């Protein structure tokens, strides 16, 4: 949301993405490792849910590196969003259901209406409906984010779409905590598409999800 | 024996409609196993450790029924009650596939694997188990691959074809290392999301790692 | 020297033809080498610790010859008896250089930091690309450097269907410590076609064993 159709002719990434339009896949994932020591006992005291808070530090992060927040819109154009929510599917009694949840800026105001959100979802809710309207939509104003807190992982690999477009929008896996030499640690993969995301971009943003965990556990 | 699914009846019937539209549906995870009593057990056996975590994960297989849907070869999403596992054996100079039988039994399934990768045919396609595979286009099987020499902490795999990236889960093991005072190796999984998702991988490593424990 | 590989006579000519009906035949592996000794002495000689992997990773590519097997413009197998290493350097607000191996390191070195200091400043990010795309013969290897991200598994592009990559692609990122030792990941890029996991543990093998070489 809050969207901007960029003008390719003065932005700085126009060569990349007229290179990376011309493959098959121009997406690409990289698993880190998220020091979440101070963190995991930080929600634990506070009876609060550890999945909101590396939820929070991630979503807070892509609204703070801009390249994480460009996206192909169904009719081909190059649009940025000041603004991306997060997707997510929740574990449901026997299956999945993904809900929206906003990104704000102040931990109090997101852990609440996430909390709600992830606790009261709609009996008649279609489990599926926030990706069918994100995508008869068509502006991918969004990150998906899958827990997988009880698999240990060093890598996961992504689906392939289509032939000259790979996904559309950042996918990411999160993984068992794990101790390690006295840290506890846990798995973080996120897949992007090369047009729009270089190493750089996504050292900024592992560093933030770190920071931001850090953060909201003082 | 084989089943024909009555995809109308299977509660996976709204993901393999979804998943057959992609490229490719199939997806790896690598993760770590413990070995530390397995390994030193199979030294103190004379015994091939290789063959200890292939039962492992042949077993493991064979009690996570998502692990043993397939798409045959005429677009039929097809249930085996078991399945077998191949693996490429080194042969000093390339490598030969060896199909070897699953039997719960611990020591049946060690003495028939151990008999059939000490005598390989000496002429044999590197590529031949799985040519007959294709040809009979049931996929049975699932396939491993030893690198007990290379750590990884990652592989990927290749796409055969598009709409139909691989016709059996695929499999890699590397090296054992030392973790803080235990021994773990590193184990990796390419499986179809249309059949698969990561409670049923997080059964099967479970299981892997529980079943390396039981036979040491 | 380029030689065009007679592929009858080839000793991988089931492994070709097994791979060549895939869209895509390319796979990755990411491992961990040891750089204790290496990262230290780059410090000590305020000395870049980049120039010093890279130094082993294209020696290593220049020693194992499945490395140096491409498949040309025209669609034939050749081996290249040398391969050049290409890597994009960051420029102020990345311009991607072709370095040749030599063996001496104190040569490689100093030439190396010469060609990343006359950088053109109006240098197309992708001309190296272009000027190999035109040649197409893709005598090169190919490393990204992320000193600063830690990692343990990345992926790569899928450049065109039946024709993955043109050359092997690399990543080395940030060193961390692990058992008392410092390690940093390194991930590679290769055709199933041409490189097999044996390939690789020379190939890493060889990347740990240099990095110690040059820390003397």
């Amino acid at each position: 949301s809050m969207k901007h159709i960029i003008d390719i002719d003065a932005w700085e990434r126009r060569d990349n993405y007229g290179f990376f339009r011309s493959f098959v896949n121009s997406w690409y994932s990289v698993t880190t490792e998220i020091d979440c020591t101070e963190a995991s006992a930080a929600a634990r005291a506070a009876k609060r849910s550890f999945f909101l808070y590396y939820l929070y530090a991630v979503v807070r992060s892509a609204n703070e590196v801009d390249e994480l927040r460009y996206r192909t819109d169904k009719e081909g154009r190059v649009v940025f969003h000041d603004r991306v929510d997060i997707i997510s599917p929740i574990a449901v009694p026997g299956t999945f259901y993904t809900v929206r949840i906003p990104y704000y800026e102040d931990f109090e105001r997101f852990y609440a209406e996430a909390y709600a959100l992830i606790t009261n979802m709609p009996e008649d809710g279609d489990p599926y409906g926030a990706e069918k309207i994100l995508a008869e939509q068509g502006d991918y104003d969004v990150v998906h984010l899958s827990a997988v807190p009880k698999m240990y992982f060093t890598s996961i690999t992504y689906t392939l779409a289509e032939a000259g477009n790979g996904c559309s929008y950042p996918l990411m896996t999160a993984g068992k905590a794990v101790s390690r030499e006295g840290r506890l640690v846990f798995p973080l993969s996120i897949y992007v598409n090369h047009a729009f995301v270089d190493g750089s971009h996504l050292t900024s943003f592992f560093g933030k999800v770190e920071e931001y965990l850090k953060e909201i556990s003082h």
